[PDB]
């Protein structure tokens, strides 16, 4: 199977403490328009609360061509599903997109690896018409063959498989 969005699996029991921390963007699925280019680096925090929230760091192609670096904040707001979330992000910059997405953990381990995936807009079907996914790592040069292994199923259960491109870091930002 099923490409349908609600259908999809999400990680089981989330722990939003224990994926405080910083991660790498490895590999990215793009959505419609404007995105995050490369050098994608987010941090993710926690309050005592347990509001969740994060900063995000990366190169943005203009449309005029210009290239910047974006800083990005967002915060989480919890839902029913321990591993659904809305999310509200906004630049420090304020020609930097603002807007509002769901944010689901689809897999992670908390130490190595991270699936995560938007859908921005629904087909009547109920499948994806514009999303986004990315696959995120503890540490920037990546994963274990094993890893790779299970991220590449999560992939296939998303019906992204194959649309994934590997992101650069050169700290450009
Ligand atoms: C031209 C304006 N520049 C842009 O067009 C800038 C754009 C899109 C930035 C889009 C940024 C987005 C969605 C960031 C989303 C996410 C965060 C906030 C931080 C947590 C994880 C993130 C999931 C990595």
């Amino acid at each position: 199977r099923d490409c349908r969005v609600s259908s999809f699996r999400v990680k089981e029991n989330f722990d939003k403490a224990r994926f405080a921390g910083t991660w790498y963007a490895m590999a990215k699925k793009d959505p419609e328009g404007l995105f995050l280019q490369d050098n994608i680096v987010a941090e993710f925090s926690v309050d005592e609360n347990g509001h969740m929230s994060a900063t995000a760091k990366g190169r943005v192609r203009l449309l005029n061509n210009w290239d910047v670096c974006a800083d990005m904040v967002g915060t989480f707001t919890d839902t029913e599903d321990p591993a659904k979330f809305k999310m509200k992000y906004w630049g420090v910059a304020s020609f930097l997109q603002k807007g509002n997405d769901d944010h689901w953990i689809i897999d992670t381990d908390y130490e190595t690896f991270a699936v995560q995936y938007s859908c921005r807009l629904l087909n009547l079907d109920g499948t994806c018409a514009d999303s986004y996914s990315f696959v995120f790592a503890r540490d920037p040069s990546g994963f274990s063959p094993e890893v790779q292994k299970i991220v590449r199923q999560r992939q296939e259960e998303l019906c992204l498989a194959r649309q994934y491109r590997l992101i650069p870091h050169n700290g450009y930002c």
